[PDB]
C-alpha cells in the first residue's frame, strides 16, 4: 500500500514479558515481530526527502528503502538492500541504542507522532532471511596472491575481515581468548543479546575462509615487528581494556571487584566451563546486598546481571543528573521496573569495614547551570553526607587504552595523551609504515556500530595501498 500511514495507526514495539517473569531466566525481554504487525508498522514511513533516519546512523544504512521494499512483502530484496551496507544488522538492531542515533531524529519523532521502530524491522528482516538460507558467505571468486594480519576479534577486527576476505586477499586473526567475537559475547550480558547469534556469524565468517588463532596473546605468543614481517599489512584493533579505579581511605578492603571481571565470569557461568570463583567467590550476589558505583551503559549490565541472581537490594551511585545518563534510556526504565532503586547525583567517599567493605559512605553534590561553552561544575554540599549499608560493591567508572609502544615492543607508534593512537582520516594508516589501526582504540568509548564503520574504512584504506604497493 501507499506507505504514508502515520495518520491513522499507532506506533507499538513488539511483544514483551512481565517484571515478574523477567527476573528469573536470562534470555532476552522482546520478540520478533508477527508478519502482520511488521508490515503495518515498517508502514508508518513517510518518505521524506531529506532522511534524518540515515543522516544520523553511524553506518548510514539505506533505511527508506528497505522501509519501502518490506511494506511490501519482498522481503528478499529488503533483506539485500539492508545487507548490502551493514556486516552485522541483526546484532545492532538488537543492541544499538537507538533513541539516540535512528529513531530519536525521524522526521515524524519530531514532530510527537512517535518514531517508526526502524531497529526491530531490522531484526524482523534480518533474521526471518537467516531462516531460509538467503544468506550466503562471500566467498571470493580469484584467489589473489596477499596475505593481511588483524589484532583482536572484536567488531572492528570480524568486519575488517569479512572485507578483506571479500575482496579476494587471505586473513589471519589473532584474539586473546578462546571465543573469538570480542566483548560481544563476554562484555554483554545475556538478557540484551544472545550468545547464539554471535558464534552464528563468527561460523559463517570462517566459513567463508578465515583462519582463527585463539588463544594467541600479541604481547606474549608473538611481537609487532615478527607480524609485520609476515604479512603485507596489519590492522590494531585492541580496544581498551584497562579499567579505572578509585582512591580513597578504605579502597583497599575485600569484595572490591572490577566490573568486567564480574560480567566476564557472568557470561562464562551462563555458558558453562565451570569457574570456581562462581563457587567459591565474590563474583556472585545471591543473597547479598550490592551497590556499584560509576555510570554508563556498563553500569547498566552490571546491575541487572546482578538483580537476576537473587540480589536482595540493589543500588546504583551516579554523580550527575538523569538525563545526562551516557547510555540509554529505555534501559533505564527497565531496570527500575525490574526492581532498582538509584541515587542520582551522589560521590562516593569512603568504604567502611574491617577486611571486607561494610559500607559505602558518600556525599551529595550539587550541579552548576551550563556554563557559556556548555559544562556544569559541580561542588559537593558540605552539610549533606550520608552512608549506605553495602555488602559488595563493584567499581565501574570507565575505561582507559593501555600502553601499546611499550608493549608491542616498537616505541615509534604515535599516541595522544589519554592513549588512543593517533591517525590520518583518509587511509585510515598509522604513523608507521605498513601498520593501519581503526576501531575502538582510536576513538574511546563508542558503541559497535561506529567500530563496524571503523573496521569496514580500515579495509578500504589497506586494500588501496596494497594494491598500490604491489602495482609498483
Ligand atoms: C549497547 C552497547 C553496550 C555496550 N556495553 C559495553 C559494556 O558493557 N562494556 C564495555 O566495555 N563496552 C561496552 N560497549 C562498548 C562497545 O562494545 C565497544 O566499545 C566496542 O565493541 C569495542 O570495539 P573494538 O573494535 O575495540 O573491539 P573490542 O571487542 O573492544 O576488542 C577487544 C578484543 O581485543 C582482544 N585483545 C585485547 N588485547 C589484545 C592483545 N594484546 N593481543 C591480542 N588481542 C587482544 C580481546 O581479546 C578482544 O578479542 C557497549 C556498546 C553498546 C552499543
Ligand atoms: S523514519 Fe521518518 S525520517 Fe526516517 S525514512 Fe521514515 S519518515 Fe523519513
Ligand atoms: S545500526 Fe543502529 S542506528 Fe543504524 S539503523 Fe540499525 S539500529 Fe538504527
Amino acid at each position: 500500500q501507499r506507505m504514508l500511514g502515520f495518520v491513522h495507526t499507532a506506533q507499538r514495539m513488539p511483544d514483551k514479558r512481565p517484571a515478574a517473569e523477567r527476573r528469573q531466566d536470562f534470555a532476552e525481554i522482546y520478540a520478533r515481530f508477527s508478519d502482520e504487525r511488521a508490515n503495518e508498522q515498517a508502514n508508518r514511513c513517510s518518505q521524506c526527502g531529506v532522511p534524518f533516519c540515515q543522516v544520523h546512523c553511524p553506518v548510514s544504512n539505506n533505511i527508506p528503502d528497505w522501509l519501502k521494499l518490506t511494506s511490501e512483502g519482498r522481503l528478499e530484496e529488503a533483506y539485500e538492500v539492508s545487507q548490502a551496507t551493514n556486516n552485522f544488522p541483526e546484532i545492532c538492531g538488537r543492541i544499538c541504542p537507538q533513541d539516540r542515533l535512528c529513531e530519536g531524529n525521524c522526521v515524524i519523532e519530531q514532530s510527537t507522532h512517535g518514531a517508526v521502530t526502524i531497529g526491530s524491522v531490522e531484526k524482523y528482516i534480518n533474521d526471518t532471511a537467516w531462516d531460509q538460507g538467503w544468506v550466503k558467505p562471500r566467498t571470493p571468486s580469484r584467489e589473489l596472491g596477499l596475505s593481511v594480519g588483524v589484532i583482536g576479534a572484536g567488531p572492528a577486527g570480524l568486519a575488517a575481515a569479512e572485507e578483506l576476505r571479500a575482496k579476494g586477499y587471505e586473513v589471519h586473526v589473532y584474539d586473546r581468548y578462546d571465543r573469538m567475537g570480542g566483548l560481544l559475547v563476554y562484555g554483554i550480558p545475556g538478557f540484551k543479546l544472545e550468545k547464539s547469534v554471535v558464534e552464528r556469524r563468527v561460523k559463517l565468517l570462517a566459513d567463508a575462509g578465515v583462519i582463527y588463532h585463539p588463544n594467541f596473546e600479541v604481547g606474549r605468543d608473538a611481537s609487532l615487528p615478527e607480524l609485520r614481517r609476515k604479512h603485507v599489512a596489519v590492522l590494531v584493533a585492541t580496544g581498551v581494556y584497562k579499567a579505572r579505579d578509585i582512591k580513597a581511605p578504605g579502597s583497599g578492603l575485600g569484595n572490591i571487584v572490577a566490573a568486567l571481571d564480574y560480567l566476564t565470569t557472568s557470561n562464562k557461568v551462563s555458558l558453562g566451563d565451570t569457574v570456581e570463583a562462581y563457587e567459591n567467590g565474590s563474583l556472585n550476589a545471591a543473597g547479598k546486598h550490592v551497590v556499584v558505583l560509576g555510570g554508563g551503559d556498563t553500569a547498566m549490565d552490571c546491575v541487572r546481571t546482578a538483580i537476576r541472581q537473587g540480589a536482595t537490594s540493589v543500588k546504583c551511585l551516579y554523580r550527575r543528573d538523569r538525563k545526562n545518563m551516557p547510555g540509554s534510556q529505555r534501559e533505564v526504565a527497565h531496570a527500575e521496573e525490574e526492581g532498582v532503586e538509584f541515587i542520582w547525583q551522589a560521590a562516593p567517599e569512603g568504604f567502611t569495614g574491617d577486611t571486607v567493605v561494610t559500607g559505602v559512605r558518600a556525599v551529595r553534590i550539587h550541579l552548576g547551570v551550563a556554563d557559556a561553552t556548555g559544562r556544569q561544575t559541580p561542588q559537593v554540599i558540605e552539610g549533606s553526607e550520608f552512608t549506605v549499608q553495602a555488602d559488595l560493591v563493584i567499581k565501574a567508572l570507565g575505561f582507559e587504552p593501555e600502553d601499546l609502544p611499550n608493549a608491542f615492543d616498537e616505541p615509534e607508534l604515535k599516541v595522544t595523551r589519554w592513549g588512543t593512537l593517533l591517525v590520518d582520516h583518509r587511509t585510515k594508516m598509522t604513523n608507521m609504515d605498513g601498520v593501519f589501526a581503526a576501531g575502538d582504540i582510536v576513538r574511546g568509548a563508542s558503541l559497535v556500530v561506529w567500530a563496524i564503520r571503523d573496521g569496514r574504512d580500515a579495509a578500504e584504506g589497506i586494500h588501496a595501498y596494497a594494491k598500490a604497493k604491489a602495482e609498483a
